[PDB]
């Protein structure tokens, strides 16, 4: 029940031991919440390095890491390139239509599945799954129906946090390797 | 007069109650106040996604949005797009002008517009409205005029927490929907 | 000596009350310290709009601003011409020698001249001047040696926290016009 | 012992007055670990000019200065060149390499190292150096490794403190000069 972010409850760990596949929102929880828009149409989004390196741990320690956002940017799809995630859905609001195509996919029953969400528009998937997870600054109807809330805000490592948790719980995380990218 | 930002009065919620149309300003309050410039003349903003979907709440539950700024950009007309605002007026530093051609193109009365602000330059339309809002961190001067002063910052949700107090006033918060765009 | 900002002392009113010129560093005052770099060798910064409301208001009340700093870019002449700033001095290290050309050109004493800075660079020019200033954030060492430390970082409102307090110290802050942008 | 940033240990200082070179990590040390992406490809990092002042100082006080990163970006080279930076090494995944490097062309010992970092990663290095140094927001299980854990957080004048450290410890903190871009 020790972590490096401080204790967590014997249910959170014993979720966590469980996860097979880990489903991230994008903004707000991979980023702070910002968009950044330009004259000429340009758009930027902020990534966390620390993030970077937790995903490429979970990939190289067996969990997989897909993505579903409502919005969509070819920047999101250059991020998972940069990560190696290969399991993306953009514009995608309705976000139970992903979830239900990405478990058949591969396979994984929902007790074995992690999401981190910051919103309202999360809870629907998070409901379903076996560890749900609200970011620090996560919208305030959210935080108390999360199974873990984390201690690190969105697009400050939250990401990273739930990776050490996952592979903590599952005794990877010693042992895990990545790059912070 | 509970919310899940903290307390209201009963006149706040009264006057929340009966609003049609929500007015924002744009710098220090769909965003945190800063103009992002480079040497081949370009500007970024940065809007945030958790004020997207309230605005997205707002906008479907029959609450007008409409955003007057003394700044003009083309990035805030595609930022209009993105939410379905049809009212923008921009490069405007007399803002009673378009607050007037508002009431009319809206068929409104003043008692039923909320403003939200963060300077000086917002009081004059602020005194005429129903519901006027300071953001958390408006200029000092601002903020004790105002009905009501935000929790959240300008650009990190105050917005959100306004579209959030005006569907919980008006019985309308749990049923509804938007996308965090 | 009452401020919007906090108490300030007669001797800084006094200093206030006197000046004909505002002087401000960059990187640090009007901005947090950051320098955005791309691949392409493109290059941003961030100014804040309320910083802008404040120098409108100084320039339109008989108080001239010029700007000196070590690094040089064509966004800064660009956010200048915005403002209608017209004394600009850009990759300067040495800071007195611009600081000499200013007072020649405007024919204007010291004791008539206030400077904000936030690094080791601007203590020789702030020595000089009749209210020296530091920004809540300033690096450590030049912090204890200004007249003022304004309550807010650079960046963030700290030039229009000094634009508000020469204007209150000068009887002109109720009747200011600025625009925000 | 004291410094400007808060007393220090007497090992601290003393290892800190065998610096002859010093090696930065980028993302999360010279930035605050953000990677700004675009729809075309763009990128942009954020580098903070007080960082900049310091290793100027560290520059002309003799002690060298090299970076050691996993990214790889033409903006970086740019950074190293405006800021005189000969020693850089992009898209290091073993960064024990370019540390080897390091001491083979500079014909120094391990001793006479310093190194900042913020993550897991730079651990391997860190161990070897004379000085470690964890910036204050590192990752929480690098921070417990570091001979010395900043105040300051990483983008935000970590590199800053480290400089003034070392320039202390030598002596050489009330004579340098430098350029804050
Ligand atoms: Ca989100
Ligand atoms: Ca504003
Ligand atoms: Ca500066
Ligand atoms: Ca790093
Ligand atoms: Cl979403
Ligand atoms: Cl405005
Ligand atoms: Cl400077
Ligand atoms: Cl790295």
């Amino acid at each position: 029940l020790a972590t490096c972010y401080g204790p967590v409850s014997a249910d959170v760990m014993a979720k966590a031991e469980n996860i097979r596949l880990l489903i991230l929102d994008v903004d707000g929880v991979l980023s702070d919440g910002l968009i950044y828009m330009g004259n000429n149409g340009e758009e930027l989004k902020a990534f966390n390095v620390r993030d970077g390196y937790g995903i490429r741990c979970a990939l190289t320690s067996d969990i997989e890491v897909a993505i579903i956002t409502g919005r969509k940017a070819k920047l999101v799809e250059d991020r998972c390139a940069t990560l190696g995630i290969t399991h993306l859905y953009q514009g995608q609001s309705n976000k139970l239509i992903a979830f239900s195509d990405l478990l058949e996919k591969l396979a994984i029953a929902p007790e074995n599945v992690a999401y981190v969400g910051d919103d309202l528009i999360d809870w629907p998937v998070m409901e379903k799954v076996g560890l749900s997870v609200a970011v620090a600054d996560a919208h305030p109807l959210l935080i108390p129906r999360a199974d873990y809330v984390t201690r690190i805000a969105g697009g400050r490592g939250a990401v990273r946090e739930v990776c050490d948790l996952l592979l903590l719980a599952q005794g990877k995380l010693d042992e895990a390797k990545g790059q912070s990218i």
